[PDB]
């Protein structure tokens, strides 16, 4: 069963001088981890700090999940992991990085059809000022793409707002939602989640953390449904769960969505709902209080392009126009052609189209100068490249699951995305396991504490790497 | 003399039902403008609303400049200008756009050397996750570029934080500064300014508007210096003033900077300090409380790329790392090569280098595969392209000033940037002049009310357009 918090987590919060301070909590958490590393402690200053700590209060489970310091402490550990541990003191060229959580851009990158649209925008000087919500033909293409996946209903361009990635989208949404929001109940964030997203929400409003366990690759929203109140301002939930790779059932999601008041905005993080997800969305996903956020960083492996959008009610998108104009002025006009081509190519794939006639070419404008022969060949090669990428990534995920289970390690079966969650038997600290595995085997893994797994010793393994690196990393994981 | 506010501005605020409401103020301002348009009123609903309004309070000059509704009203007029008037109801393909305020990307675009670095990043798949403050070699190049322009002192890579444009930078800075800022005095924004920047600051803290008049192309900070208090949280000021094109004297800026306490952060908007500006910065610009914000949107004419950075104290940049990671995760990794090449090319130009030896090539890494022959030719052609662009833009600005003065219109002589501020004699409303000029001549101009010129009827004319469009626009301006 999934473990989210236990008595070991409460020990750090109980000995803190100031439990509200996120820096003191991070130092104690790092101090305890480095105390177990007797002769292998990287920073002995924190190890002595934990030794001198003394229990001075009683901490309950409810206190930890309702504290903004818990989100802050995890985010500080998130910061210390990258710039202080993985790419800082312990940075090495001989390390095998299995903790990135992103698809290898050099091996599995953007398709050549989509890279051609970026060179086309460069040649046409398509990098001027544009609308705050995005160019209108780009939004129209996105709406058509999202409509064919719905069981019933369609989407309009007034429901689409292009943004600069999912991290910026949710951060922008939280600031926009909590301007003068009358509802004073704590915002609900479902864990496991992404610390940058949770910390951004904790910036504006107090946050309640609700565990969302998974059983057999199925994400359970039973605990989430009970915690949601009629006065809840917002809810952040992943349809495809990270790091375990579990997936939310459509009927359970539909029942949970329909059981909430219209004043409770539901943010659906759909960045991991791919590579095995049956994307047949119920009409409840188009409810007035539902906001669907997606990004190109994982599915198309372009995190450095900062391209994304969200779907909401047309009245909400109209209000967001004023926020986007002031906050950043508008999205990237350089990638408007890429978004329009991506949305129309994906929509044709869902409809099962194999060849392109004059009807599909007429969807694009005449200013592009598209030809029937060139567009048809481009789309067919795009389909083959996307299907090939899906099969290789599925094979790597399955191969990693079997190889890592052969090393007598408890592994949860993934249902979507590119991540596999595993745990060495007898491990109780996820950050300590990262330090131990990196020192002995030389492979870096993503600790579960960075995924809001306050308890347990499981870690995330990213299987969407080059086969040469992935095989070597798995080989030393079994040997170690 | 410059007029910022008068009795005509106070009339709108006095008749408002709710003076705090920005929408009511915008409707009255638009209603009065459309009341003068007897048979030419675009929306007669607002014209009747102004007629029925009655005076119900007394409004002073100090009340208008200390109200967040004044910033909101101007920003609503900013929104109504673009999506409701220029590109909405009155949108037409026969209109000549002289109100964009940006360099024509199709005619005067990014240099081919800088466009080659974007195609290089595409081929090398340089669109992955990166540091929250930017890639280290990119920041090192920027610091070297900024150091050669200083009269004394140098910059380090710890003082550089890459961001996604100036609008996003100032919006991010305002949120970062006002997290738990103890100083409760009103933030000071110098007008004329950019409504998106002022509205973003008004989001976090109350704002005081301080007029910053110009005389003979010289921006006067005498009024700004008196308004600044030891408890002032932040000050937003443009070194190159928009729309008039005036410039701040270096000695006056140095005296103003050195006369402020270290607790008053000074944001220097330097996006218009080019095309005639003597960029010889005093050491006071490197003070611990000074933040220098720049962008590539105007000087390099790439607003759609969202590329920029700011310079601050190394201690402030370190704290900003946590904010950038949560707010948006980090800057655009796709443009890292462009930033590094831009910064090193500009630094060589300032030093007066004409040829490239092995010493300059060694500054770049060996992973780029740069050759001595190719790099030297690329830099020399980049210098010629940048110098050619400067001369044509200067000629268009000078030609527009003389031709538009020949039409018996009061024109302020510009000292920098690409904008020229003019006023038809007898005009008292800037927005009305925009409606009248667009209806008769067919040329669109940028009203001064959108530049926080609450009084007067002057408008901004953008001279950085194609000569065919600029000449036709000037010809119908004189005829009309
Ligand atoms: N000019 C300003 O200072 C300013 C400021 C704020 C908002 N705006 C917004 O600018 C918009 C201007 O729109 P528009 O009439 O240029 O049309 P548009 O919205 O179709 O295109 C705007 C710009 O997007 C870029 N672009 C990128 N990919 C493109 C593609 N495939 N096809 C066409 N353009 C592409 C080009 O630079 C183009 O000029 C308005 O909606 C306005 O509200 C302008
Ligand atoms: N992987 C993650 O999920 C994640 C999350 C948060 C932060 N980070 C940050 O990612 C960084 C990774 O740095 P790194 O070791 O890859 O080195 P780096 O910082 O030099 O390069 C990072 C990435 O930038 C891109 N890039 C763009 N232009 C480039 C150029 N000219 N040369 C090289 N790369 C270029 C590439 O995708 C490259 O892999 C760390 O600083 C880390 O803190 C990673």
């Amino acid at each position: 069963p999934d473990t989210f918090i236990d008595e070991r987590t409460l020990e750090v919060f109980s000995r803190a001088l100031n439990p509200t301070n996120p820096m003191e909590l991070r130092n104690l958490w790092l101090g305890r981890v480095e105390a177990e590393l007797g002769d292998n402690a990287l920073r002995p200053e924190y190890a002595d700090l934990w030794r001198r700590s003394r229990v001075r209060r009683a901490v309950s489970v409810e206190e930890v999940l309702r504290s903004t310091a818990t989100v802050g402490m995890v985010k500080e550990l998130f910061n210390a992991f990258f710039r202080d541990d993985l790419y800082g003191a312990l940075s090495s060229k001989r390390n095998i990085i299995l903790s990135s959580g992103a698809v290898d851009e050099d091996e599995y990158g953007l398709p050549a059809a989509l890279k051609e649209t970026l060179r086309f925008a460069l040649a046409r000087n398509f990098y001027g000022y544009s609308d705050s919500l995005g160019r209108q033909p780009a939004r129209e293409a996105v709406a058509a793409m999202e409509s064919v996946s719905m069981q019933q209903g369609h989407y309009e361009a007034a429901s689409v707002a292009l943004t600069m990635g999912a991290t910026h989208t949710i951060s922008s949404l939280a600031d926009f939602i909590f301007r003068d929001n009358p509802y004073a109940d704590a915002a609900i964030c479902a864990i496991p989640n992404y610390p940058p997203l949770v910390q951004s929400i904790a910036w504006r409003h107090p946050v309640l953390l609700v565990p969302t366990p998974s059983h057999g690759g199925t994400t359970s929203l039973q605990a989430l449904s009970r915690a949601v109140t009629p006065n809840t301002p917002m809810v952040l939930l992943q349809t495809g769960t990270n790091p375990c790779g579990s997936l939310v059932d459509e009927l359970e999601l539909e029942r949970f969505i329909q059981s909430t008041s219209l004043s409770t905005l539901i943010i659906l993080d759909e960045c991991h709902e791919w590579l095995g997800a049956p994307r047949h969305f119920s009409p409840a996903r188009q409810r007035a209080n539902v906001i669907r956020v997606s990004s190109l960083s994982k599915n198309w492996s372009v995190p450095g392009l900062k391209v994304g959008w969200f779907l909401a009610d047309p009245a909400l998108v109209s209000r967001y126009y004023e926020f986007a104009s002031t906050s950043y002025g508008g999205p990237q006009s350089f990638v408007y052609t890429l978004v329009e081509v991506l949305a129309r190519f994906e929509r044709w794939i869902i409809e099962g189209r194999t060849s392109i006639d004059q009807q599909q070419l007429r969807e694009f404008s005449a200013s592009y100068g598209l030809q029937l022969g060139s567009l048809s060949q481009t789309y067919e090669h795009y389909v083959a490249e996307r299907r090939a990428r899906e099969q290789v990534l599925l094979g790597l995920r399955g191969e990693a699951t079997s190889c890592l289970r052969r090393a007598s390690m408890i592994v949860k079966t993934p249902q979507c995305s590119i991540n596999v969650f595993a745990q060495i038997p007898g491990s109780e600290d996820s950050y300590l396991s990262f330090r131990n595995v990196l020192r002995e085997t030389g492979v870096s893994v993503y600790p579960g504490i960075l995924s809001f797994y306050l308890a347990g010793g499981g870690f995330r393994v990213t299987t969407a790497r080059k086969w040469g690196d992935l095989h070597r990393g798995l080989e030393r994981l079994s040997a170690g």
